[PDB]
């Protein structure tokens, strides 16, 4: 049904799919916290979302940062019940015209914040006995191996803390063409109470591709 | 979502997954109808549907019955927005001692039956530009064939009619019921409108 | 490796595919059985394959047919040690313009075949320890659901035979030309390879020919 | 079909699956280079492998290692045609137990290593207008995460350089031998159009 009294991180919530994702939650109960790479970006987070929740500032890459956002978090409002990962970059590059800078931004940006995020929640979620974490992936090859190992880190996890009642998903995008409320009531669907049976999956929303 | 004034058509909802899919449906507003293989268990069907309601026989082998019912659903009720396909079955054996009626018994209900129904709603559906097709699909080379036949069917068909605003999907249990239904009735909302030629796992891990 | 002394049966062995799959298992010693629909068909299968095998006439879709030529195969040849389905048809239509016929066509000669032929084969299979069996799977609604039965059968009996020494598998070939994805010469090499020793122990896979798209 | 006239790099040949990969492709004509992390797996590289290669230490996370191992290879030997990604590892731990430092040493040494080393021997591969890219993938959800991405890196540039007359794939086993079997069906002229392919070993799972 609504979120609430359910708290939900949505990284990178600036605009489109991210804001979509937010916007889509607050309406239906929940205390929202979207985050942007910038402080301007949060001001204009919090605008939109007005006592709903807040906007913060977050570097998904930096240790020091990720916690900062939570403690901020859990100081003001509580522990995250709903996490969206939605703060992914591209660095688009045939293999020889890669750097390395490239590939290795990707991997962190897109991939292992996803590993260090989760971990930073999962605490809490277990305590709770209810979590939720889904994450957003629409010359590629560091994008096509980060989308790649999200949805392998999701599908292992799913397994490892399936009896905990903490679901881990993952959203495919399309990117006729795709619309970001769409994929805000899927993200909605499986971070509501409705899709507690629901862990490991790749839900896309492509229109049949 | 709410499903107002629309007519879903459950096969096999005598009881368990079919059952919780069709109450969970007119607990939200559709107008619904379950199927069973005997008369006995339709009526079972009418009783819990009540007003909101009607259960019917239906032989999803039988093309004559399919023709007869859904006749009988537009004459009493109207046409078929959302197809929830459940009528599966099972004939488990070997492969050296399965019978050929016991392989043709399960493609025969279990596969075909899915293209006869799908093609028999599909023309209303793209005349109101909406339309919900979904798929209950959970020594089993006969039963593993037609899970797989319907994926690929459902896959192919929700690209056939896509931008027709139907859309095919598959709902894959680990056989909660009531979970099952849950999903099936998010797909068939108009929430998971660019959701199609999808396989749902409820699985939990 | 060598298929000296195996009997493979490839139905649907005409042109094409089928024909290289046939010529390449002979090549490497396969006493190979090739099957069409028509006489005329076997007989010209017969032809290019010489003494190192035969043509017959068979159809997939009659089990009385089935019976007979496999009755011929132990008679003139002996037990099939790799069966390859390659008899599949397609009759294209949209859903709404596609009578039941068409679609009931192409579940009995592309999914329905692959399980009695399978079903066939298996006994002498098991008793000797060895089999392969691999099926030729590369709008289309009745197509589609046909061949996503046969990798879900494929799969299913690949895990149920699975320590008796048989393989179930499927080739996948991009569709080949009659940048390319591949030819009939290299969904052969793929077919010989899974049938071969060097994959008693690849089973159940769905191998992939269209040359990374 | 035999490897004669070519040069083949398995990461990881000191035992099991990457010697059992070394020591078949050497049998049928290859020049075999096996790495391992020490000198002394080196040495024993050397000693199994014979005349017909070498074994060379190897840091598949070190760049500076990189550049010099294959510096070696072709002033000694010459370009390398077909690649074996074998220099995998695990730091198994539940995901609030798994540190930073056991997630990136996976991340860096069964992923990213993937991505330099194709890299670095792709110029080459392409002049030649032939290469073959073999990479082998068996709490967890960093090595998860690793595999999964390999497979997601292998398929994306397959479909870069497929006509290039390279092709990228994937082994992932559940008998060693039979593990070099499949990766040599994929390194010969016989898999010239299987690109982009992860070919399991398991028999059935």
């Amino acid at each position: 049904m609504s979120f609430e009294g359910k708290i939900a991180l949505v990284t990178g919530a600036s605009r489109g799919i991210g804001r979509a994702i937010a916007e889509l939650l607050v309406e239906r109960g929940a205390c929202v916290i979207g985050t942007a790479t910038s402080e301007k970006g949060a001001e204009a987070i919090s605008a939109y979302l007005g006592e709903n929740g807040k906007g913060l500032m977050l570097n998904v890459v930096d240790p020091t940062s990720i916690d900062t956002v939570l403690a901020t978090i859990r100081a003001e409002f509580g522990e995250v019940d709903i996490l969206v990962n939605n703060a992914g970059i591209t660095r688009d590059n045939l293999l020889m015209r890669m750097k390395d800078d490239e590939w290795q931004d990707i991997i962190d940006t897109n991939l292992t914040s996803v590993f260090r995020l989760s971990k930073a929640v999962m605490r809490a979620m277990m305590k709770k006995r209810f979590g939720r974490i889904i994450t957003i992936g629409s010359g590629q090859v560091n994008y096509a191996a980060a989308k790649a190992g999200v949805i392998g880190f999701s599908k292992s996890l799913a397994r490892e803390v399936a009896s905990r009642g903490i679901t881990v998903n993952v959203v495919a995008p399309g990117f006729r063409l795709g619309d970001a409320k769409e994929i805000a009531s899927a993200v909605a669907f499986l971070a509501s109470d409705e899709a507690s049976y629901i862990s490991g999956e790749t839900l896309h929303v492509n229109g049949g591709m």
